[PDB]
C-alpha cells in the first residue's frame, strides 16, 4: 500500500435527505363582479350574488395560475367562471350573521355557509353610503368532486375562503 | 334595503389551501479526518477510517444546524463526532470496489456497504502521488435508532451518502 | 456455462414501494359530566359546563389510549380534566345558535365556536322534561399549544368536535 | 330557564382528527417467463433475460391490481409485459456478485444495478443440477417516468425489487 492525507480544499463529505414541508398556498382573483343587497336600518343582507372569472386566479406565480385552469383542476375553457348566489342570511346580531348560499365550481354546486361580519356601516365624505364587510369560511373539494387526480394528502381537502369588501351605494 | 357596487380597489376574493412539498436536505461537514490506505498496483484500499464532527455540520442554514446538535438529533454534548472504520474492501475492477464499514452515529454502530468509484489514480506535478475517488451509499436512520422522535413521513428514513475524496501521498 | 428452467413454484418476483394513506382517528371518552341550563321557551342555553376525564378516552384502541395520556399528547398525571365553559349563546333561531366558551386542554385556554343545534325539546313519557341537541366545532391543536412534538404533517392541526346530548329535567 | 341531566347512555363528547400512516405495498408477479446461463465452476451469469407479465400482478387485493393495469400506471393494453435483459455480470465473490442490465417499463428502459447473492449450486436428488439464487436493487420511478400522475410524497419515488429464484439444468 501507500499512506495518503486528505485534501480538505477538493474533499467533500456530504448527505441528501428528504423531507416534507406543509406550506398555505394563498390566492386571490383579479376579475369578478357582485351584486349586493344590504339593509343598514336592521343590518341584514338582502340579496348577495358573486361571479369569479376563474381566468383571473393569482396565486402570486404566473406558471401555477395557467395549470390552474387546466382540466385537473378549473377547465376554465369549458367552466370559464365560479358563482356563488345567497339563499338565506340569518342574523346573529348588528356585527354577525350566518350567510347560506349556492356556490359553483367547474359545474356543481353545493350550498356553504360563510360567516358574515359587518365592519362599519358609513355615511362616505360625499353624503353617499358606503359599507364594509367580511365573509368567512371552509368549504371541500371532495363536496364540489374539485381536482379529484390530485390527493388530499397532497393538497387539503379544505379550502378556506376570506372575502374582504369595501363597497358604495348605487347610482 | 339599498344596493351597492364594489370598490375593486379594497375589496379582495381570496383562498387558503394547505399543500405538502417535498425536498432535499443537502449538507456536508467542515470538519472530520481520515486514515487512507490504498495501492495503486491493485486498486485496492486497504485501511479507510474517518472521523467526522458533528458540531461542523453545515446544511446551508445555520439554525438547523444548531437544531441537529440538540438531542432529538445527534446528541453532540454526549457524542461529539461519528465514525467510519473500512473493515472489508472487495474490488470489483480497478475503477470500482464495493467498501463494507462500521459507521457509528451517536454512540450506535451498523456495518454499512459503500460503493468505491476510483477517479484516477495520478502522480501529481512534484512527483508525489495523488489519488481521487468517491465513496456513495445509502443508509437507513432506522438502523441507527437515528432521530426516533421524528417520523419516517416527515423526514425519509433514508439518508444517501456521497462522500468525493481528493488525495496526496504522506510525509 | 450451463442452461437452468425456473421452478416456479419456489421462485418470486417481488417488489416493495412506500405510500401514504390519510385516516381519520375518531375517538369519546366514557367520563365526563356537564351542568346543563336551558330555557324551552325561548330555546336559549343559560350555562354550559363540561368537565371531561383525560383518563377516559377511547379511540377504540386500549394502546394509543395509553399513548395519548403520556408528555407528547395530555400529561393526564398534571392536567386529568379538560373542561368546558359556555361564556356567550347567541340564538340564530329556534334549532340554531352560536355557543362561545372557553377550552381549556392541558393547562391551556382558549375561547371556542360551537355550533348548536336542539334536537328536540319534548316532555318525556314520565311528565318531566328532556332535550335533545348537539355541539359541532373545530379547534386548532396549535391555539393550544397541544401534541406540539408532533408536526402538523402526521397528525392534522384541525380537531373536529362533535357532542351528542340527550338530557333530562333536574330533582 | 330549567336544569338538566345528561343521560350518559345516549350522550357521546366526540373527535375527530386526521392522520397520516406510512405503510409498504408488497407485490409479485404470477406470470413471467426467464432465460438463465450460469457457470457454476466460476460461479458467473452467462445471460439473464426475464418477461414479466404485467397482467399477473398481485398485490394481495385484486381491486387495486386491475387499477395498476389503467394508463396512470401500467398501460396494459398497450405494453402487456415488462422485461429485463442481463448486459454484465461482474464478479465480487463466489457467493456475490453486482449484475447490470436493461430494465423496460412501459416501454421505457433503463440499466439498473440488481445484487446477486448465489445461495447454493448443489446437484439435486436426480443427478441433475440446481441452484438457488437471489436478485436485489432499488429503481426509481421518476427513471422509468412510471406513475407520473402520482407524486412522490404519496407513493414513494424508490421501488424495492426483490427476486427470489430456485432453478433446474435444461433437457
Amino acid at each position: 500500500m501507500k499512506e495518503y492525507t486528505l485534501d480538505k480544499a477538493h474533499t467533500d463529505v456530504c448527505f441528501k435527505i428528504k423531507h416534507l414541508q406543509i406550506s398555505n398556498v394563498k390566492g386571490n382573483f383579479k376579475d369578478y363582479s357582485a351584486v349586493i343587497d344590504f339593509d343598514p336600518a336592521s343590518a341584514e343582507f338582502k340579496k348577495l350574488d358573486v361571479t369569479i372569472k376563474i381566468a383571473s386566479v393569482n396565486t402570486e406565480n404566473q406558471t401555477r395560475d395557467n395549470h390552474l385552469q387546466q382540466d385537473d383542476f378549473f377547465k376554465a375553457k369549458k367552466y370559464p367562471d365560479m358563482t356563488f348566489t345567497m339563499k338565506k342570511y340569518e342574523k346573529i346580531d348588528n356585527e354577525k350573521g350566518k350567510m347560506t348560499g349556492t356556490l359553483t365550481i367547474a359545474g356543481v354546486s353545493k350550498d356553504i355557509v360563510l360567516d358574515a361580519e359587518i365592519g362599519g356601516v358609513a355615511k362616505g365624505k360625499d353624503g353617499k353610503e358606503k359599507i364594509g364587510f367580511s365573509l368567512n369560511g371552509k368549504i371541500k373539494r371532495s363536496d364540489f368532486k374539485f381536482a379529484t387526480s390530485t390527493s388530499t394528502i397532497t393538497l387539503s381537502d379544505d379550502i378556506n375562503l376570506n372575502i374582504e369588501v369595501e363597497a358604495n351605494e348605487k347610482e
